[PDB]
């Protein structure tokens, strides 16, 4: 949440869009 929101998670369920499941955790 807060940064890591909306913005990220390329905007799907948090692993399959931002590269991969890391950079959606931060």
């Amino acid at each position: 949440y807060a940064g890591v929101a909306f913005y990220i998670f390329t905007h799907q369920g948090s692993d399959f869009g931002p590269i991969f499941m890391t950079i959606p955790a931060f």
